[PDB]
């Protein structure tokens, strides 16, 4: 029973349906990884990774997940330096010549947009690990998978995206499976230099979701269920450091802003933080943004059984 | 029965017999590679890379052949930077030590020459890779193989060399297998600056080998079986970078050549490309380089199966 | 059915963590291990098992040893070639938060850093364990163990042994860990032979004083050598000079073994060296049989071999 989906993307891809269906596919996957027995699932497949930004997590999990299935991995760890796109190389011809020794690529990139023109190239699965400033699509799965899990429910949440909205790849992947759910309400937390940008408020108003711009973070804080920081994107700002620098520091998750929050709430972030959550909130059982990576094992395990074997 | 080779550094070391036969090999390797089942051929060996320059083919497709086969790899996709030759290790006291944890080493270098000196080090197999601008002899075996399979022919073809002789490891490889066939016109076509070497030329009269220099592309190609065309090969210009550029644009695989081409005539490009072969003809089916690629994770299943456990 | 019987270890982070009697019976798991190495059968050990590899510095033999030791044991291995460039340390992350990070991927964590004290802060965070492949100038603990496993091969004993160590001392983890697994052997005397600028830290001293260890600094290493078991020269460490490059040639060139030194040494004693050497041992020297660098690097595959072994799944 093939998997609907021929590439993963972008976050419009997925339906509640899928979502709900592939979280449960993830249970099971916890228990495989728990397992003492080496699962074979994907035994004979081989994923080829692409990173030309740095990674730790998302190139690390899918690596772990494919290993934990039975697969093989072909890395390359640094695309940029190591690959022979610094001879020029098309991204087009690399993701050409790459599926002929590959079942399944995930490919993270400096450009917008590089995700899609991969898969477009590609007659094998392409998995998005990120394209520029733009998606992050498994970010955004694993993110609903563990709100799911820490808040047992979908329906009806409030949730706080806070920080570089405007540049964050996560948050925008985000606020697409968001929508897909009811009764959500968004707020937008930023400096007015990263507000989320025009294409994600549209989406979400012509899906009739609720969101809201705020300047408070405490008391925003107080009434979500979620409250969903994010890094600085310091390599999106080019030459205005200034700017940069004008954007990091002003809304930092510290245990004054917990002492605000109710007890059931949870703190996320995708990780890497720098400043922004102060290393004091980690002893806190609402900070989740560990338990949010390890769950990334798991959603990336489904998704490359369910690319690669089906349903 | 072991292989009569211990090592694969140049074109000189094969004969005619001996590439019949690998091809013959690879063949068989492509039924494996598509097949269902997991092969286990080279179960418990190690292959061991040591990539110096960039690479995406190369190393990518001996580490695919090795795991198809059931091997396993350790991988430096950057020795320079990564690897203990950043200490200023030597290359001989790099191979003498990577020996102690693999059974086959593949290595591609900045420094002509490189590979013989590893082959001499060593008492496993090593795989020259590409050494500097001297030799590529698996490139080789992979292009002879794709005439073959596309023509369905090797004597009495002739064959356009084009692009950047001066400095191509690839087309100087070739040129030494190309030379083990009977009746083989070579046509040489470059910018002055990057014509080929006197050695490879007098290897070709000693050998009794046709060949011929014109810088008039579209009459060599109206010609010609196979086009071959080359990057021009910028890490080799040092810093001058004026020269590098002025040899840049004066030969192009376009649709106007393939315009003059004949039906059953063949592009072919070691790859990447920049310019030199411009995107509408991709389209064209005598368009052979992404074939090219593929059938490399072919040959080089061969070769590793015949250097590890023979024939 | 009493399952496993867990290694005294947690982490392998110091010298200091060995005793005597676990340094013999590693040494017989590591023999152990070179029967399984050699064997025409894949072995399953590890299987199931990953490592997760974290370089920060470069490496040859530390990194390749111990990812060819898990995958001959039938592990998997997670890599990070160049961590600094690669992974998301390049975007600011702590140590720390990688290695909580990294953790939820692996079952244990071989890290190399570039500062003094990252393995312990390393195993500190980590619920799994992490071996030092080296925290800046400070220690490097499987060099050690692979260093003193030589020395019982080659010389059959490690008690009342003369042991030179040679070249960059102030600078060098593996003669900082070496010398503290030798104070766990009794009556061994060790000479220091090098230039004044990279003497032995006054740490590595008192620690040896404090254990009754007998050592002597000497500027002769032809007298030196002529009455050592072990000659254990290294490579004077570029890196931790930094841009003080006229202190770092002003310190090559003085303590080098050659053929010379070869010639006034015992018939079974033996030279070392942890590697990458440059110009300090002259490739005349390859030739002699005591040359024991190239056995000693080969040494260190069957005692990570152990040292995985152990760790993960005990003895
Ligand atoms: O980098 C961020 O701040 C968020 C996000 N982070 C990740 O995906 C985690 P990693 O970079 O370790 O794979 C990203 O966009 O890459
Ligand atoms: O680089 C070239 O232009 C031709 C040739 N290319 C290859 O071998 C393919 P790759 O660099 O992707 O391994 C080479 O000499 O490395
Ligand atoms: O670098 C040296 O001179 C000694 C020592 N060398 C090693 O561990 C071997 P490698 O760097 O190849 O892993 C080190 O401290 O890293």
């Amino acid at each position: 029973h093939m998997f609907e989906l021929s590439d993963v993307i972008e976050g419009k891809q997925f339906d509640r349906e899928m979502l709900s269906a592939i979280f449960d596919v993830a249970r099971e996957m916890e228990k495989i990884e728990k397992s003492s027995s080496q699962s074979e699932i994907l035994k004979g497949y081989l994923m080829a990774t692409l990173f030309y930004e740095p990674s730790t997590r998302t190139r690390l999990s899918f690596e772990s997940a494919m290993k934990r299935l039975g697969g093989e991995v072909l890395t390359t760890e640094n695309a940029r330096e190591a690959s022979s796109a610094a001879k020029g190389e098309t991204l087009e011809d690399t993701i050409r010549t790459v599926e002929g020794y590959s079942d399944i690529i995930v490919m993270r990139h400096f450009e917008s947009g590089a995700a899609r023109k991969a898969a477009a190239t590609a007659n094998i699965p392409v998995i998005n690990a990120g394209d520029g400033p733009g998606e992050h699509p498994t970010q955004a799965l694993l993110d609903v998978y563990t709100i799911q899990s820490e808040i047992g429910k979908l329906d009806g949440i409030s949730v706080a995206l806070v920080g570089d909205l405007a540049n964050g790849r996560t948050v925008r992947s985000l606020a697409y499976l968001l929508a897909k759910f009811k009764d959500v309400k968004i707020y937008f937390v930023s400096p007015e230099i990263v507000k989320m940008k025009d294409d994600i408020k549209d989406y979400l108003t012509s899906s009739g979701v609720e969101w809201e711009e705020s300047s408070d973070l405490m008391e925003v804080a107080s009434k979500c269920d979620v409250v969903y920081q994010t890094r600085i994107q310091r390599e999106r700002f080019g030459e205005r450091l200034d700017l940069y620098e004008a954007a990091r520091g002003k809304f930092i998750v510290d245990k004054d802003l917990l002492g605000v929050m109710q007890k059931k709430a949870i703190i996320m972030h995708p990780l890497p933080r720098l400043d922004e959550i102060t290393a004091d909130v980690d002893a806190d059982p609402r900070a989740a943004y560990f338990r949010q990576a390890k769950n990334g094992l798991f959603i990336r395990m489904a998704l490359l059984k369910l690319l690669l074997v089906g349903w």
